[PDB]
């Protein structure tokens, strides 16, 4: 099934997943002509993000990314419903081209991108249910640039060699997920878009923080070399690299900014 | 059949046109990391480009772009085969976001892009036969930016009002097509890629000139506003805008440059 390279790659997803050829698709390039300040974009509140170090949370290689399952007592507030967390995961490039963010800024890729997925729990029982309904999902995106070593991201990356292959699972002790977010979270871009992976449901309220975080070259190299899209016993192994979608046409959307300059 | 917007937009091209989901797809981002000087990239010569002003050439709005039909005695000298001209056309954005080149440079769109399409007339009888064959096509691409008024581009643009709607046609008196090319045409990027429109055949030798040309603000606005994709008697007219493909992944490959400096 679907991949980021070859016959089953992104230009072919719409063959099996119609919404991937529909409107309101993500990611997009964030550039001046389509930005507009909106003073009503007040600061989000991150509730229940400080996960207990004595509890443990499931990390899974699902064949397309590495994902950490999050508890439903973790929420974002500030939105017009409460949105409950369900999972976070990453997108990245490869060792010879560490430029695999999904969203771009003024045409430039960052090294990687973190997505923290939430669903409207006011309205829906689980994320799977919410995924194909209006205002079902809210995703927070953190842009990641090559920089200093990041001990908070390492709480995830230290477990990659235990989830190298599709289907494998590991437990990560709790930590404060807010440490994965950048400086000045009150500054963000906001827009209506989609899942960036099949089935590309146009049901996501996106928040992309303005400021990136840093992880080191060695942490990116671990992330880019540790994982496979395939099962441990697959005789045609495929490295999990370059797992980002190209940016999409705007189709008349604006992107709203909580910052005026 | 296909479009640049809505259900039949670029992510769905591969359903009817499988090569749109295959290898070697264009356009691409031209950035320093993938550039490599190649001394074999000598200057092309543009032969037969000074079209007799006693002859006339058909301008058509075909619902995807505006195209001028060119005579086969017009050709590129300097490639291994002679490539004969078939037609030129443009790609552009829209007045709210006037950055609709196909190729990008260091992640940045230019305002528009002109393509002069040629086919291998040494090997093949016409452009339609060549389009799906080895060594079949060669495209010259000129990046366009806003700046001073360009009389030569006005030799085309002054006729746009007569090809407002799909299916309409105007005659253009011969002028020197070389006037549409930028300064220092010896400076270019070269790579093997594809058509940027269905059927997306991977049979194009691209030459993208390093230096852009200029057209005025008013010229660019005319191109963006003069044309519709729809027939005149269509009860739901659509503006012809944003008629460019998003950039494609281009991994483990180089773009060769005729310049180092
Ligand atoms: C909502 C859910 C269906 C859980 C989802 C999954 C993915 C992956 C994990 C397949 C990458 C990617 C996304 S995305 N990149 O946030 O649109 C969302
Ligand atoms: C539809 C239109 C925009 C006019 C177009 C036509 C062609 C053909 C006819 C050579 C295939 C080629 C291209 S392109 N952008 O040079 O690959 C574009
Ligand atoms: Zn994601
Ligand atoms: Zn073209």
């Amino acid at each position: 099934k679907w991949t980021y390279f070859g016959p089953d790659g992104e230009n072919s997803w719409s063959k099996k997943y119609p919404s991937c050829g529909g409107l309101l698709q993500s990611p997009i390039d964030l550039h001046s002509d389509i930005l507009q300040y909106d003073a009503s974009l007040t600061p989000l509140e991150f509730q229940g993000y400080n996960l207990s170090a004595n509890k443990q949370f499931l990390l899974t290689n699902n064949g397309h990314s590495v994902k950490l399952n999050l508890p439903s007592d973790m929420h974002i507030q500030g939105l017009q419903s409460r949105y409950s967390a369900t999972q976070l995961h990453l997108h990245w490039g490869n060792p010879n081209d560490p430029h695999g963010s999904e969203h771009t800024v003024s045409g430039q890729h960052f090294a990687a991108e973190l997505h923290i997925v939430h669903y409207n729990s006011d309205l829906y029982p689980d994320a799977s249910t919410a995924s194909n309904k209006s205002e079902g999902l809210a995703v927070l995106a953190v842009l990641i640039e090559m920089g200093s070593f990041n001990p908070s991201y390492d709480k995830i990356f230290s477990h990659l060699q235990h989830v190298k292959y599709k289907g494998q699972e590991a437990f990560v002790p709790g930590f404060n997920i807010e440490e994965l977010l950048p400086e000045r979270t009150a500054e963000y871009y906001r827009y209506r878009g989609s899942l960036t992976t099949p089935p590309c449901n146009p049901t996501v309220l996106w928040t992309v923080f303005r400021n990136p975080v840093q992880i080191s070259q060695e942490q990116l190299l671990a992330l880019e070399t540790a994982l496979y899209c395939t099962h441990m016993d697959d005789p045609s192994p495929r490295e999990m690299i370059n797992n980002f979608r190209q940016v999409q046409k705007f189709d008349e959307r604006l992107v709203y900014t909580s910052f005026s300059q």
